[PDB]
């Protein structure tokens, strides 16, 4: 488990252009076969009927099985594809595609470097969403993708994402017909309960929770329990969850690293800026060296933002997720520069209520 | 408890237009003391954050206030105001006013004629939404209605409207401050448990449920429990619930009368027409005789409609009582042959999953 | 250009959902060659950020590329993909998959039978949108189409389908880079533009409309210049006109007939019903026989419906066009008996203002 | 001319809310007779069926009305009522109010202070909207409001705030009926027709741009063409332009005083802080001397905001000034603490293309 990981942020002009991907192919900065991860935001809702999502999945599979001479279906459970919809304000659709290589044989850089894991759950049956299975199988995979990424201790643990589903009515009606509730009958509030008990999952596999603590009650109840590494999105384009383990160590090569935070609130903008600075980035000119920022937004749960009433969770034409979207989005891009970043909605369980954890990928 | 009912549909311009109230007052066809509902579709989402009905009763109570020298919030206590909102589709905004006199000394035939009666719930806790309380306070008060009504047996119940309150985040937090877990977080869901314990009261009211099986478990959860008379219409514009009860009493003098049916489900025009041919309406020209239909419509919660998936409950962008108003309305507008009318979105408990009450107020 | 055309309706559980077509292949029902046009519906919001047709018809495309060994951008120059996004209300998500063979030598028919052709144009430039260019090069198309048919005359031409392009920011600044102003600079409203041109380049080849008439200028400004044949959907996923005519040939062997009609406005049921009876099909049990319906929905530009207001154009939050097919899909779906129609919204110079042409494809 | 000038930031619990403006009349802070303007946000979606702009106004001219013993409707003649719907992320719902009077017999220092003048334009005809007609009226009030305020000169205006009115098809239909098309068919995009043609009459009064390049033709189309000074919003409630002059002057003794500046684009905070430090408000404690920010905010019409691809004008479900107001929203409340501020959308000839004007009124 030593690798030399690249890490590539490339546009897309819309959900189903892989022409930034090919680029990279045709000008050999990735080998097809050593892309281990994308992590995409994708310009349709962001919320249950967002199709953008698998759209992207299905023709970044297409173009890479292409390649590979494999099936598309056949490269999704070789590459981990995390789509993220809504690309709300100023957020810029883009894909990070994340590639894997054996270390380089000239030993060894002066600092531990980025290094990268992945893993993936069994399906859930539709009243498993929200709840114990998906919890402990999410677990499960955190540990996997921290063993596959050579990952030595939760100290050198920086950022784990999950990709995980949702609920429709044919799958609350399946669930039914076994006698079984779903964890809820609203499709929009299931994704909140997949993201917060994968987040959970995440939580237990890295201790931040005790076990003990992890009951079917306490998801989306106890703003208490969190993880402050997880950053979980739902979607309607899978059954199972997805796992990408982010971290640093001695044993790679990467001419990049990772460092991580927590945004206190929705415009926290200042907790960005001071783990950009702690990467060494202190001028607007050194921002170049930022790869991407991976980030979680949310409306806050108490219906306020510093002390002053928000309306994004009594909004019945604009969803709280779109809305955390774009105020997050914006507060980065007023630090970074541009809205070309990774900013995901729905941080139930993950940092603070009404924060959520962020990542940087900096040049070394 | 013997009347004169008269009622009067008005289009409005927009939600704050009285107008046309003006208009019937000023020509003398109503007295605005006798004044004792209005009805009320208003162009906002009909969602959480619809203030167009609020809106449409401050104005409709400040102008009946000025001919009554009374406050506005006074006015609120002596008249049912229910505006129901989202007028999607073909549905034209209006208000049906409803105004009761003493039964008129002269002659009139055999048969029943119009009959109204109102009553209020105390004011709920947030707590207390969706549940036992809601329940039953809304029972006690269909029955006070149907006795101000001077409506005999249960037979001569043709229709029972009800306005209701719903969740925000601040009423949320007030619940959790008391250690009493609302019954959902979501605002939007909170509309549809509010409407189906409301429903459940009717039915409780008018013995067409035992009480045995209204627990608050079988809130939104068992289909099989309604009212085929109840109307629900949730709120942000108020804490208590607002019951109109219309029938039909030998003692009225009204030159009006009112039939009801169920929808089957959304597009189930086929029953509409039967219960306004029952009224002796027929041809397309005798149509001008429906003074107004009072409809429930829902998205069929099994996710399908006549054994073809729907997309209303998986939309993130268009709620799914949005698209239900759309349907019906457009489905009875093809019938009496425009969207004037009311149509109200959710109908848990009320008629059949997926289908919903109605009633038509016709020339006698 | 003698024919013999099936015609299969699909349903779609997703955008990128193929099994069904997959189905008819596996069964022998028809073969991937003959498949010469599919119409879709797709659950996307139907307007310009609409990415769910592109999906559909690249999975379609993939599809059939498969089994053709072509790529799927060869297969969309072999096959007329017209996906019609926006499944509002009771819409089914569908595809109507269209296939040609030579006509059955056993001579001959009852009568004349399904005959269909299809067409392409040029690219247009951003500029070219809404305006002549779009109009003329349509008009070529629609003659060609004909032709492919072996359609010998108007009179027997029933539907004339077209799929065209839209403006984004980045066409409206490529046009002004050439000095060009652009037909408008709202998004959205491109979109009536370029229904509206290709609705007149129709209008001009059935010669419904004289040449004279059709200046930029009366580009949705002169609503009595229309095409009672005309069915355009405009998307993102396209930059050039897509054209299908749809008719009725003594050549053909089809067991399959057209018949056609315009709903006054949206709420015209009754013009439906009498379309459907003229093809013989004249009671419940009866409508088995429709294969589909295909149909055109608008707002009336006027603001109101059969005298009342409407608010479909005055909403910000939902769309005219996602409006007008909630309503005409009820409509006709309370007809039909379920809502896996054909409707399409936007009917700018298709049938009169405020209403548009449909057509019914039956067994003979 | 000579006046002190007080401004007070209440919040607001909904639309219809005067308890904040009552609780100041009744703690003697403000007496009603003394109010002159009042800036509003509401939480309605701030385009153009948003009637939560005039239910604000009429129930801040009823709660005055008692007081003054008026009705309603003259106090809207007195009073300028400025209502900005759209609340989105984290902008809190709220009202500004300015009150006038005489300037207070009493030693100020030298330095100018905070002086406000308000004036009115005559209702415009549909077909004024967007055009000269409107420009040069605009043009007109702006310099009586200028007078009004007693500002000497244009180096001592620093915000110039215009509520304007917008088309419908009822307006669209009564100019057609004149034979005078109006400036687009399109509700939405008729509010900004009508924003830009005040901030082009604000221009012109300024003397920033010449009278000579003011033809109709150049409104939505020369970006060059703008006012540095200019606020803008549109809204249904109203049929003219109310005019909002703010700057300062010598003969004003208010304890306050603003300054003005411009953001490039919507992610522009670097100019905020920079206008904020000009009124020596530097650390984060001193932030409460600011009374409120007013600022314009859009979504830059190129497409991109700093190289970077938006999706705020191809977004067919959210309009692109509320993903505007949302990331502009965010970017002020990220650096001045809170989302309690008042930030409008669409920003045409106001500032530069993408960027708008604002400004700070703080304590002297
Ligand atoms: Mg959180
Ligand atoms: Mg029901
Ligand atoms: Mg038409
Ligand atoms: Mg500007």
């Amino acid at each position: 488990h030593m690798y030399h990981i690249d890490v590539f942020r490339i546009p897309c002009h819309s959900p189903g252009d892989t022409s930034g991907l090919e680029d990279l192919i045709e000008t050999g900065r990735v080998a097809p076969a050593d892309i281990v991860a994308v992590m995409g935001k994708t310009e349709g809702n962001g919320c249950v009927n967002d199709y953008t999502r698998e759209y992207a999945t299905a023709m970044l599979a297409a173009c890479l099985g292409r390649h590979l001479q494999l099936p598309p279906h056949e490269v999704e459970k070789r590459v981990a594809f995390v789509m993220s919809g809504g690309t709300e304000g100023v957020l810029s659709p883009h894909h990070t595609v994340f590639a894997r290589r054996p270390a380089i044989d000239a030993h060894r850089p002066a600092g531990k470097r980025l290094t990268l894991g992945i893993a993936f759950t069994r399906d859930f049956l539709p009243e498993e969403i929200g709840r114990h299975a998906q919890i402990t199988e999410t677990a499960g995979a955190v540990k996997r993708a921290m063993r596959d990424a050579g990952i030595a201790s939760i100290d050198d643990l920086h950022f784990v994402q999950v990709k995980c589903p949702l609920l429709t009515p044919a799958k609350i009606a399946s669930a039914r017909s076994r006698g079984c509730a779903p964890v809820t009958t609203d499709t929009y509030e299931s994704m909140g309960y997949s993201r917060g008990a994968s987040a959970l999952g995440i939580a237990l596999a890295t201790e931040e929770v005790p076990s003990s603590m992890l009951v079917d009650e306490s998801v989306l109840n106890d703003w208490s329990l969190s993880s402050s590494l997880a950053s979980a999105s739902a979607g309607i384009e899978l059954e199972h969850n997805v796992v990408i383990a982010i971290g640093m160590s001695e044993q790679a090569t990467s001419e990049l690293v990772i460092a991580h935070g927590v945004m206190s609130d929705a415009i926290d903008a200042a907790s960005v800026r001071r783990t950009i600075e702690s990467l060494g980035i202190r001028s607007d000119d050194e921002m170049d060296r930022i790869v991407n920022v991976f980030a979680k937004a949310e409306a806050s749960p108490d219906g306020v933002v510093r002390g002053m009433r928000h309306t994004m969770l009594s909004d019945s034409d604009i969803n709280s997720t779109r809305h955390a979207r774009a105020v997050t989005g914006a507060a980065i891009a007023s630090v970074v520069g541009h809205g070309m970043v990774y900013v995901s909605g729905g941080a139930e369980h993950q940092g603070p209520a009404g924060g959520g954890p962020f990542a940087v990928i900096a040049r070394a």
